[PDB]
């Protein structure tokens, strides 16, 4: 994905996490551990690939439609 | 992503495609070009990777909801 594709989806990712009150170590114990804190850092800030998958599994995590996260 | 939710996602794809009856070549022709038959075969046999960016932009090219792609 281009740059500023990736920069914006990891925007959007980091809003929805912070508006709902999560910090990313909240996000990690709230998830038993599957969502890092380290590997959604990444994501948020476009540094490592985020899948279709993997993008629709965290949408659902946090409790929100895939629109929402989309730049 | 997984074989299956790759497979899944293609097959999903594909439905879109076919529903509002256009061909592998007849996306071809009305995207200009921008999306090729083989790439987009590609996508649908979940043979090669089609990423969060492409999705939305194929989503937006069929006139549909990228949720309605989703596995």
């Amino acid at each position: 994905m281009s740059s500023e594709y990736a920069k914006q989806l990891g925007a959007k990712l980091r809003a929805i996490r912070t508006q709902q009150g999560l910090s990313l170590h909240g996000v990690e114990e709230k998830s038993q551990g599957r969502w890092k804190a380290v590997v959604v850092g990444s994501y948020e800030r476009g540094d490592r690939a985020v899948t279709v998958q993997r993008l629709a599994e965290l949408a659902d995590f946090y409790g929100v439609p895939v629109q929402e996260l989309l730049p």
